[PDB]
């Protein structure tokens, strides 16, 4: 079931949650655990993102989609950050999966602000399935 040799060196953090309650803190201390679990369990998230942006409601999600897939040479996948329920989920995979061919990754804002262990590996084993045997 689990993929060895994923290297993920060039990712992208969308967050569509609002910064005053998902702060950079928060999300440079979530890129850091998953950094750490990623590189243990074998499928290492490089630290650094290439880009680490707010956005707001889904007519944002095709412009920023465009704008990483112009920008961003051998980007891997876009971590978008989502604040519950949200047409926002909707419109990053009709346009990471059948217009820009962009792998993505959801996270809901509540594992970001406060990470465990397991909602971590949880979402590892996500993006193990997506970017494993492509
Ligand atoms: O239009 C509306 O009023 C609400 C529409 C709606 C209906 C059903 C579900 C959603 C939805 N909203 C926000 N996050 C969602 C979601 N469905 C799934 N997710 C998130 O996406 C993650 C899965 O991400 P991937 O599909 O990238 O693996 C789930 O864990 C969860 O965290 C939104």
């Amino acid at each position: 079931q689990f993929h060895t040799g994923i290297e993920i060196k060039v990712w992208a953090i969308a967050c569509f949650a609002p910064q005053r309650q998902c702060t950079e803190v928060h999300l440079k201390s979530f890129t850091e655990q998953l950094r750490k679990i990623s590189r243990d369990a074998g499928m290492p998230i490089q630290g650094q993102p290439c880009f680490c942006k707010y956005a707001q409601g889904a007519d944002s999600v095709e412009p920023m989609f465009r704008h990483l897939k112009n920008t961003y040479a051998g980007l891997q996948l876009v971590v978008v950050i989502l604040p519950g329920k949200t047409p926002v989920y909707a419109e990053v995979k009709r346009v990471g999966d059948t217009v820009l061919g962009m792998a993505t990754q959801c996270v809901q804002m509540k594992n970001v602000q406060r990470t465990t262990p397991q909602t971590l590996s949880n979402l590892c084993l996500k993006i193990n399935v997506k970017l494993g045997g492509v």
